């Protein structure tokens, strides 16, 4: 078929998620054409993020779990929302199933604490917010990283909002290729 | 009264504008104790953005306009949100008193052409997102700037989603000072 690759992205978000940690991804890899469904946890309803924003989701979980799988499942952080994402057995569920068809799951900030509460990736090395390190170190079952975004296999995490474009180019360019990712971000004004 | 500054900001979200240039903004303000008000251009229900994020406003800016002044005014950018903010007479007679009242006025991207259609701070050293220089240059009413973030007096400007945080932390630091926006960034894993 095409030689042109026609992507889809799952984003969990949860009640109390980093409304920059989610925008952020969702816009950018929008602009690559990725097909990105944002779900809500908890259902279809408005979701108040960590600083109030509200963000409507595409869909609940319930419903987006349905149409899977995707190519990639996104978790922001807050950490409000990383705890949801972390008590949930739904997620809990979707990130096995992605781990086991060896497909990407990225995530950021705290995020990556939910990967802990999941039992999903231990023994890759991943990143954080500086805040989250001994969480998500708690047991050893993780390598640290300082790296501003981190990618080993699958797993790819990253620090915190200031690292969201990094992290969100780095899904893209994963998904995509490279040139894509040089072409979303050539209009950004990135430093 | 108290030394502490206590300070009010409305950020006007129109149909199509950029969700980043939204929400980066918002929550950098609000992480500074600033008390914002996102405000629906049309009215108070749910506002789809430039990438389809759908965000939902506290407040119609019908509503919110009652509930001046604000210390700052600020808009997103996207090209469909600057052109939905340029053509509303809502929005020219709130730049026109926050100008009259030596209050700051805060844009973004796209953003500044609704300065220009609304002939808000003419004579302004101003910039625009890289795309935007045209449209905001003609009839040669302000000064054009490549910094990616300007203050001029009452009227700072910004380019593009990639300068988001640069803008939102001057807007902190024009309405608290230095060190609220230290005490923001520090957080923030910026470059």
């Amino acid at each position: 078929g095409s030689h042109m690759a026609s992507k889809r992205a799952l984003v969990i978000l949860a009640k109390g998620a980093e409304e920059m940690e989610t925008v952020i991804p969702v816009d950018v890899m929008r602009r690559a054409g990725i097909k990105v469904t944002v779900a809500g946890l908890a259902g279809k309803d408005p979701v108040q993020c960590s600083r109030d924003v509200v963000i409507c989701p595409d869909a609940s979980l319930e419903d987006a779990k349905k149409e899977g799988p995707y190519d990639v499942v996104v978790l922001p952080g807050g950490n409000l929302g990383a705890q949801n994402l972390s008590e949930s057995a739904a997620v809990k569920e979707i990130l096995k199933e992605q781990e086991n068809r060896k497909g990407l799951i990225a995530v950021i900030c705290a995020g990556p604490t939910a990967l802990l509460a999941h039992e999903i990736g231990f023994g890759s090395k991943v990143t954080t917010h500086p805040l989250a390190k001994d969480k998500m170190m708690n047991g050893g079952h993780y390598t640290y990283s300082e790296n501003r975004v981190e990618k080993d296999g699958l797993i790819l995490t990253s620090r915190g909002p200031g690292t969201s474009f990094e992290f969100a180019l780095a899904i893209v360019e994963a998904l995509n290729g490279k040139e894509v990712a040089a072409q979303v971000k050539a209009p950004l004004v990135l430093k």
